């Protein structure tokens, strides 16, 4: 996508006329637009490069991290944040991808494979690293601060309904 | 799609036993992403109802701010961080919608019911904006706004 984050000067400097609009807080909502959009693009290929989803690789996150690698779709609907009928169709490719078995033991578990389990070993080590590269040089009570601050614009982005 | 921004501390203070990953890192992230995820589909369908995008959005923006409402398309493209081969799409959207003209070194002219479509849109749009940010100082949102530079280029490494 993109290099470096855009300062909007020309959408700053026009809203600042409208009555109860400041500067900064525009810049601020753009900068978090831009983020997100380029969040998703980057997100979307390099799970892509990978011959995943999203969807797909936060289901394999869930069995790596159960016990005994086996969860119920239910539960694993629950622990995402989708329905159980999304993660029916997920879990069918999962399946036929050999990643994950769908097993009884009445209601059903999914456990992850030994290959799933060995492909994931492989790739985490790459991943972590790359977010902790993004992290670089942020202090701890700074990390605290924007999550903090992630928390009430998550919630007020409602009103953007 | 989701109610509030999920918590990660505990996921991710056992992702300290997994590898070589902190806490605050590992949990900024997800959060970042959620927040993405969230921001990408609700401003989606908002311009949706009204006919428009983030990119077309962005090009009646700097047309409402040039003086006599015209600017070159090359200039929309320097102005709004787009590319030319972009540029030129959604140009082509928004003059067939009827919120842009295109006139005679070429020229790009908001029509009329493009004026009047977005100033009838501009102050509701920047009340929802103004209310996101409700009770940050200049000091907070001025870091806030600096961290967001830093996370941006470094999104790039995600190219596997």
């Amino acid at each position: 996508e993109l290099k470096h984050l855009p300062k909007y000067k020309h959408i700053t400097e026009h809203a600042e006329t409208y009555a109860n609009i400041d500067a900064g807080s525009l810049e601020l909502f753009l900068s978090l637009f831009d983020i997100s959009k380029k969040m998703n693009h980057v997100m979307e290929h390099y799970f892509a490069g990978r011959g995943l989803s999203e969807g797909k690789f936060k289901i394999l996150m869930l069995l790596f991290d159960a016990k005994d690698h086996r969860l119920s779709p239910t539960e694993l609907a629950k622990r995402s944040n989708v329905t159980k009928a999304t993660i029916t169709g997920l879990l069918d490719g999962l399946a036929r991808d050999g990643f994950v078995s769908r097993r009884h033991h009445r209601k059903i578990s999914i456990e992850l494979t030994t290959e799933g389990k060995a492909r994931l070993e492989q790739f985490l080590p790459g991943h972590f690293s790359k977010i902790s590269a993004v992290m670089e040089n942020y202090s701890d009570e700074e990390k605290d601060m924007f999550v903090k601050m992630l928390g009430d614009l998550f919630e007020r982005l409602s009103v953007f309904k």
